[PDB]
């Protein structure tokens, strides 16, 4: 059964909509980005229009392997008209290919779904600025004044500083960064750049990246693990039992490990200032946990809302529970009341 939330009024589309099977009504499959939890039932065997950025598209035919004749790519700010309805997809600030999508109802009402994203002033200077949005389906991911994190740029100074230090003190230490999907490439591009390194990964995380278009790629990674001193490991290994295993594969040429969790918001937030920011060490090895968020922080959020002044409000995130969704619905109000919308 699709949820409501998935579904667009008026319309014969759903948003990342992929797990209930043959959805009755639906004309085209709108894919905001591609996370599991998003893409949840594509695979190879899928026979439905398909519509999404070119990014999402590169990886939808390359790792879930969905035929071409069944991909739809729009390029990015840009009116087009899709089963005689005028769409725009924008960049969503959340990971490559994530985007937010306009839908202008034949009966005049507009609708903005933020897929998942992070919110930025900048976005008041999109398409958005023109007008007026009556329904705004909302990533509500950190939707509770709790949730602080700094800018992904003061997070990036930090890795870059204290990857650096490290090395220049240790020749010999290797740097290794968890991953366990796409988003949040800055962190092991920025630390491999200031080491003068190619950035060594699996072949399979090598192919994700080739589909990225990010430019100048080939300077950047490699499969070579040997010729790189930044290494990509799957994030469940970030523990000091598989990060002394991989010590071991490495056949003496390093005698350290400095290792990067990258988490969204965890509970060490509501205490420390990144400038403070400690790792776990054992022996030889230390890890750090550095809070670099794709999603919206609270303030972002409200920032964001009280600008686009939405008739009403549907959450996506945190949707399964009465309490989640009596502090979402208070927030709405507060934010309401205070801006005079
Ligand atoms: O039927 C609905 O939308 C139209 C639609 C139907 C089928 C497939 C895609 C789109 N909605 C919208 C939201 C309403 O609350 C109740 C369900
Ligand atoms: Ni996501």
């Amino acid at each position: 059964t699709c949820p409501f939330y998935k579904k667009i009024p008026g319309t014969g589309f759903t948003v990342d909509a992929f797990q209930y099977g043959v959805v009755e009504g639906c004309t085209a499959y709108f894919l905001t980005h591609f996370h599991s939890d998003h893409y949840a039932g594509l695979s190879k065997h899928f026979t439905f229009p398909v519509y999404c950025s070119e990014i999402t598209g590169n990886l939808l035919k390359n790792k879930l392997h969905v035929q071409e004749q069944y991909i739809h790519p729009l390029p990015l700010d840009t009116e087009c008209i899709v089963n005689g309805v005028k769409v725009v997809l924008l960049d969503a600030n959340h990971c490559p290919g994530a985007v937010m999508i306009l839908f202008y109802l034949p009966n005049g009402t507009v609708i903005l779904h933020t897929g998942d994203f992070r919110a930025d002033p900048s976005m008041e200077r999109s398409l958005l600025a023109d007008q007026k949005v009556h329904m705004l389906y909302l990533d509500t991911t950190y939707c509770s004044p709790e949730y602080t994190f700094p800018s992904q740029q003061e997070v990036i100074r930090f890795a870059i500083n204290t990857a650096f230090e490290a090395v220049t003190l240790n020749p010999h230490a290797l740097v290794v960064c968890g991953t366990y999907s796409i988003g949040k490439e800055k962190v092991f591009l920025a630390i491999a750049d200031v080491l003068g390194s190619k950035v060594g990964m699996s072949q399979e995380k090598y192919k994700t990246l080739q589909c990225l278009n990010i430019p100048e790629i080939n300077s950047l990674i490699t499969t070579d693990m040997c010729s790189s001193l930044v290494h990509l490991l799957p994030m469940m290994q970030i523990n000091f039992k598989g990060l002394q295993s991989h010590l071991k594969k490495c056949g003496g040429k390093y005698n350290q490990i400095l290792a990067f969790r990258p988490t969204g918001w965890t509970h060490s937030n509501k205490f420390t200032r990144i400038a403070d920011v400690i790792p776990q060490t054992k022996g030889n090895i230390s890890i750090y946990g550095i809070p670099y968020s794709e999603h919206s922080s609270y303030l972002e959020m409200k920032r964001f809302v009280q600008w686009l002044k939405p008739q009403k409000i549907i959450p996506t995130v945190n949707v399964g529970t009465w309490k989640s969704r009596s502090t979402m619905e208070k927030y709405f109000r507060e934010w309401k009341l205070e801006a005079g919308y």
